């Protein structure tokens, strides 16, 4: 297999959700400005235990996978 998808924050899973969604309706913001407003969405959507735990799933076949990521020596 390739790379396995690495284990990363809460806020980030929702930061892939809306990365296009979040380009297309700003207007090519630059990537230090497109945090400063995704924060306000991810806080003024819905709640984290979505991602939050989403992230957890990624571990478990995160730790086990990358063993096959890394078994290509």
């Amino acid at each position: 297999s390739d790379k396995p998808k690495r284990p990363l924050s809460a806020y980030m899973l929702w930061l892939n959700s809306a990365r296009e969604s979040i380009k297309r309706e700003n207007p090519g913001i630059k990537v230090t400005e497109v945090a400063k407003r995704g924060g306000e969405l991810w806080r003024a959507m819905k709640d984290k235990s979505e991602w939050e735990a989403k992230a957890a799933k990624a571990k478990d076949d995160y730790d086990r996978a990358v063993k096959e990521f890394e078994a290509n020596g």
